[PDB]
């Protein structure tokens, strides 16, 4: 298992949000340097969304670009993306951030 | 008054409507209704609990979200939306939202 | 099997290890238990229908978390948490995730 | 009622969050640019975080400090800081963002 995985459920269709955009970007200095960009795949998944690069403790920001993925469907929402910030203390272990998503409304958590 | 709950669609970001609620005490045996009313155009219903002194214990809301949903030719998984919860202190202010999408909802203890 | 469960708890970003989940089948404004299990240490329960033919109907998940924090000497708002939801087609999987904190939770359709 | 109210939920305790250090920024040309901070009261609320000028459409982020929030009752949390995007259409219209918030989790929306 990769270092971060991430998904999409759309809870307004209630499956999985495909040919999503999404970045990673690692904290450095006052700003951000982005490692990584991918799309969720037809479940929704992104199962490896780290780079083949040595993975540093820090904190990192997984930006979801839900804003284009309802633009596709002509569907206005309240966040142009989703940005989820969060550290990285032990890079051992595996981190999977998903999100559950709305038009208007998202969660999103540590997963296993 | 006791009790307060509303719903917001975060399909829309805005307020469900006239949307049936209903209210419970749970019994020695199985549920006793206290209440039913509609949410009113800001998603609210501002006053839940009947005309009776509330005492601890475990109760009930549904939110007939199904019903909601169907009227505007949408699916969702659930029927309806119970929340079951727990009085403790009987003249504290419960209050109980309820956030709403058709496959999904989430709801919490509000202020 | 048609039906998997889990709970993350959303305070400790690790899965709700043995707590009890049970399900019911809706029937004449009543409801039937069908089985009851206990989350693994992954907080999953992977094959929550009893090993009977599942048929269309509504059905009620209901996670025993009050007595999960209950362990712990911790208060919830929620004794518990039923989620109802359709089945209407017997042939498919469905998921029931359980987002967990003392005073608040998420649930929807998974994947 | 104000262009922009905030608050802060904690789903452990299911009492408001207080004393929070909550930004505001707009996505300017030259990067994100600090409009106004300020602290949740004790009922987890900001009614009025707008600054003393006009509000223009475009894109704006709220970064609730909540990693500090929890620093200080000796709790770990996922996130250093939550930041929630979103559009402002209409400048006479009333945003209000919450944020449901747990150490591992949370949830935000566009509230009325
Ligand atoms: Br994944
Ligand atoms: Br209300
Ligand atoms: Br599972
Ligand atoms: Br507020
Ligand atoms: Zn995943
Ligand atoms: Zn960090
Ligand atoms: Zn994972
Ligand atoms: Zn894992
Ligand atoms: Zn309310
Ligand atoms: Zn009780
Ligand atoms: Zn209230
Ligand atoms: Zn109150
Ligand atoms: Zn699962
Ligand atoms: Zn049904
Ligand atoms: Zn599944
Ligand atoms: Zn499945
Ligand atoms: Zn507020
Ligand atoms: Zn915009
Ligand atoms: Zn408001």
């Amino acid at each position: 298992q990769n270092i971060l995985s991430v998904h999409i459920l759309n809870q307004q269709t209630g499956k999985p949000a495909a040919d999503v955009t999404v970045t990673l970007e690692k904290k450095a200095d006052n700003g951000w340097l982005q490692l990584n960009t991918a799309k969720t795949d037809k479940d929704g998944r992104i199962k490896a969304l780290w780079p083949e690069q040595t993975a540093t403790t820090g904190d990192y920001r997984v930006v979801f670009k839900t804003g284009d993925y309802f633009k596709k469907q002509n569907l206005e929402s309240f966040f142009p993306e989703i940005p989820v910030e969060f550290h990285i203390n032990k890079v051992n272990e595996h981190y999977h951030v998903p999100l559950l998503l709305s038009q208007y409304g998202y969660s999103t958590y540590r997963g296993s």
